[PDB]
Formats: C-alpha cells, sequence, structure tokens
C-alpha cells in the first residue's frame, strides 16, 4: 500500500503545516500537524474542556462505529515551546491520503494549553518520530507510520514541504519526479527516539563551506532552524543590522536587509536554503524589525533541522530495520 496527502501552511509565514486525516467511521476529517519530532497522535475532541476549544474541528468518538476505548490508558505530553496536552485514548481507523490503519491509537485531549486553543487551524498532532517516545501509559502505543509500515510497498515516508505553498507527505514510496539530482542518505541514531543525524557542515551565502559535524534532528514539527551559537552568529554577521535581542528572544534583522542563503551538508552533498526562507516577518504588526529563521539551539540541548531547513529539500524518512535519512535538492 501507499498513501499521499497534501500538506498546507497554516499562515503566510509557514509557521506550521496541516495535513487532512480521516478518523473513524464515518470519517471525521481533522487537520493535523505532522510532527517527526514526537510520537503521539492526539486530537481536539468532544472530551476537550469546552473553554479550551476555539474554532478547532473535534473528534467525537461516540459518533464513530469503529472507535473503542483503550481502557485505562492516559497520555500527557509537553513540547519544546512549553505547550502541552493530555487526555485518554481510543483506538480507531485512521487514513492518510488513501492509506488506512485500523486499530490506531487516537489520543483524545481532555486538556490543552493556551497555545493550542489560540491556534484555530491545528486540530491535533500526528507524531512520526520513533514509537519509543509515545507517552501513552501504561501501554506505549505505536505511531501511524509504525502501524502502517509492514503493509507499505516500502517502509518509508517522505516530507516535501513547500515554501509559502502546499507540499506533500507520501507513505510507502519515493516520488522520483519530486526532486532533482540524487538522494543522499545519511546515518540515523534512534537512541533518543528522534530522526537524529549528523550534518557535515555549512556555508553562509557564497562563502566557503566549513566542514564540521553538527548533530541534530529532522523535525517537521519545529518551524525554524536551530543550530549552535557559533554557526548562527556566523550567519547573522553577514546581515546588515542584525542583532540578537533578549527581549524578543532571538536574532532579528531589518526588513530592508537582504538575507544570504544558508547551506548545510549531507555527506558530500549540499542543501541550499534560500535567503527568503529565513524571513519570518515583523516581530509585531507594523514593526520594521523582522524575526530570523535561523536561531541558536543553546539551551535547547539539541540542534533542530526544522521546517526552514527541511522545506529546502525532499526528505526521505527511511524506516527500514536500520533507519536512515535521505536528502535531495528540489
Amino acid at each position: 500500500s501507499t498513501g499521499s496527502a497534501t500538506t498546507t501552511p497554516i499562515d503566510s509565514l509557514d509557521d506550521a503545516y496541516i495535513t487532512p486525516v480521516q478518523i473513524g467511521t464515518p470519517a471525521q476529517t481533522l487537520n493535523l500537524d505532522f510532527d517527526t519530532g514526537s510520537s503521539d497522535l492526539w486530537v481536539f475532541s468532544s472530551e476537550t474542556t469546552a473553554s479550551e476549544v476555539d474554532g478547532q474541528t473535534i473528534y467525537t468518538p461516540s459518533k464513530s462505529t469503529t472507535a473503542k476505548l483503550l481502557s485505562g490508558a492516559t497520555w500527557s505530553i509537553s513540547y519544546g515551546d512549553g505547550s502541552s496536552s493530555s487526555g485518554d485514548v481510543y483506538t480507531d481507523t485512521v487514513s492518510v491520503g488513501g492509506l488506512t490503519v485500523t486499530g490506531q491509537a487516537v489520543e483524545s485531549a481532555k486538556k490543552v494549553s493556551s497555545s493550542f486553543t489560540e491556534d484555530s487551524t491545528i486540530d491535533g498532532l500526528l507524531g512520526l518520530a520513533f514509537s519509543t517516545l509515545n507517552t501513552v501509559s501504561p501501554t506505549q502505543q505505536k505511531t501511524f507510520f509504525d502501524n502502517a509500515k509492514a503493509s507499505l510497498d516500502s517502509p518509508v515516508f517522505t516530507a516535501d514541504l513547500g515554501y509559502h505553498a502546499p507540499g506533500t507527505y507520501n507513505f510507502g514510496f519515493i516520488d522520483t519526479t519530486a526532486y532533482t539530482g540524487s538522494i543522499t542518505y545519511t546515518a540515523v541514531s534512534t537512541k533518543q527516539g528522534f530522526w537524529e543525524w549528523t550534518s557535515t557542515g555549512y556555508a553562509v551565502g557564497s562563502g566557503t563551506f566549513k566542514s564540521t559535524s553538527i548533530d541534530g534532528i529532522a523535525d517537521t514539527g519545529t518551524t525554524l532552524l536551530y543550530l549552535p551559537a557559533t554557526v548562527v552568529s556566523a550567519y547573522w554577521a553577514q546581515v546588515s543590522g542584525a542583532k540578537s535581542s533578549s527581549s524578543v528572544g532571538g536574532y532579528v534583522f531589518p526588513c530592508s536587509a537582504t538575507l544570504p542563503s544558508f547551506t548545510f551538508g549531507v555527506g558530500s552533498a549540499r542543501i541550499v536554503i534560500p535567503g527568503d526562507y529565513i524571513d519570518f516577518g515583523p516581530i509585531s504588526t507594523g514593526s520594521s524589525s523582522c524575526f530570523g529563521g535561523i536561531q541558536s539551539s543553546a539551551g535547547i540541548g539539541i540542534n533542530i533541522f526544522g521546517d526552514v531547513a527541511l522545506k529546502a529539500a525532499f526528505v526521505v524518512f527511511n524506516g527500514a530495520t536500520t533507519p536512515t535519512l535521505g536528502f535531495a535538492s528540489k
């Protein structure tokens, strides 16, 4: 089997991407944030505290003939931005782009933090990291990809995120029309439950490539590119008027400035992030100060190749017995 679904930016800045997902029988379609940095599929639901729902589409398991309570199961998750959610668990039929999993754990939110309530466009998350990070207790649950894997033509999914435009998540096949050149594959460590890999270095604009190992994760659920302070300083030093602002919480730059590209290494290959991808707009409405898309990972404890980086590539998440990551230009 295979599946193929379009993923769409939630706003004009690509702050996140939503993908439609069919849950239950008859289908209830919710727009989920596909997140290769976590491993829970959770949704706004008929069980979510009423005051914490504001515009989202909810899953109502009582209206699904295939929903079954996963008796005794609870879940609770916190994300790197300080947001959180928790609740109980059903199993149900879940389809993505024509690919169907029966018996998928669908984690129903009883509580969500304000960040989730305030974002009307995201109805929940669909985790695509390794199932060892899944928070369901007492019985850890598998991700949608883990459950689908054996049925797939090939044990892979691919992320092809758009810049200010829709893109594609494919399951079970590599679309050879969707990228240029070849796909370069690189080793993955699963020890922390992430798609964790080592970049071979970087360049800023037309500058010379610096060979240096940068360990980090491929995370579709993080918006920006978070790298070591040395790397990030070298980038913003090439932007006139850029500064790190403690009050704003990162590097900002005048919107009149030209942003250089940023290149990162994948083995001997190179992925170029165009300068425009690094512009995340005014820090507040009407401001001439713009928020940067490359920020320091200092204090996160890990480097994160988020959407800013991933959307410059066609990315293969290879879930073979020994997982690997592939990157191609596009």
